[PDB]
């Protein structure tokens, strides 16, 4: 897919995701939620949405991701909603790993009012 | 598929998910836990499950979404699983959109023991 | 598909994931994070990647799951990397149900470096 930016990387056959980096150096204090910037865009193929999920080092840090949904649609620059959920404070370096990003199949159903058994 | 309730809503086709809405108003103090229901009963289609998943705009306040897995076989009403992992305290309003359900499929294996390489 | 131990357990046709039990009592304190061990390996068919995702009782509880992406070619010992994010202490009892495991299908894109519009 079309990508512009140097915040995510090209992955192997056998990763299921695409590391993404902090574009700056990001401090959080326990208890605190920042939206760190990657610089990265994309054009999410037609029937995929892409999934936002943690790292395991980053997470075995007490450090956990929210959000986490990219519709296909969207364009805009990707960011990675962090939470110190920790007792300590912590610093990710600028261009660290912070995250993974997912591709996953679209499903669209339409909405039956009915009554389910 | 079939829903029961007007909990969750309908959503372009560009989207990933359907908006869930909260039933009730809640409160939550920091480091609290809460079920908030939605009044939505659904019948996903065979074949596959429903992942409840954050949105953008409740995590960047420090809500996160927990569990979040409804298997096809469920026909009881879907609750979001809650908790304020910031430092302020936070009042969810009634219908207010407090989550993301996504589709996604369903792969059966058996387990084999063996001995993995 | 093949695995190795008995820290995962069959699941139903509709289930959509295998739940996954702690290999030894853990004790953990508001906010401490610990990587919980499961005995488990396993060969996750060509083409897929498995999810580990939480319970809504232990969620309930005020327990979070960090990280959770198994890539297809990981052969080591899974492990669940939890925190406590509630105000209360809580322990997990040996083989107690912690999480489940979702096998997903994978998506590779090549990235093209261009100008998204
Ligand atoms: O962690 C996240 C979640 C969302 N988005 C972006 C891409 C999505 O298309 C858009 C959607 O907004 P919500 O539906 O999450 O509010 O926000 C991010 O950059 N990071
Ligand atoms: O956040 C959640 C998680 C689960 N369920 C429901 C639907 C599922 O089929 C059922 C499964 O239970 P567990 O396997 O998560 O314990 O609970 C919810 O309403 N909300
Ligand atoms: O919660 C987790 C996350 C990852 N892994 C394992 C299996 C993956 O293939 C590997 C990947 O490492 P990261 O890409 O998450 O750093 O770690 C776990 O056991 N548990
Ligand atoms: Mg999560
Ligand atoms: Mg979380």
């Amino acid at each position: 897919m079309i990508i512009e930016g140097d915040g995510i990387l090209d992955k192997r056959s056998e990763d299921a995701g695409y590391d993404l980096l902090a574009a700056k150096e990001i401090h959080l204090l326990p208890g605190e939620v920042k939206v760190i910037p990657t610089g990265v865009k994309l054009m999410l193929p037609k029937g995929y949405w892409g999934l936002i999920i943690g790292k395991s080092s980053i997470g075995s840090k007490g450090l956990d991701v929210l959000g986490g949904v990219i519709d296909e649609g969207y364009r805009g620059e990707i960011g990675v909603i962090m939470i110190n959920v920790s007792r300590k404070s912590i610093t990710l370096m600028e261009r660290q790993k912070i995250a993974q990003l997912i591709i996953l199949p679209c499903k669209h159903e339409v909405l039956e009012q009915g009554k389910v058994v």
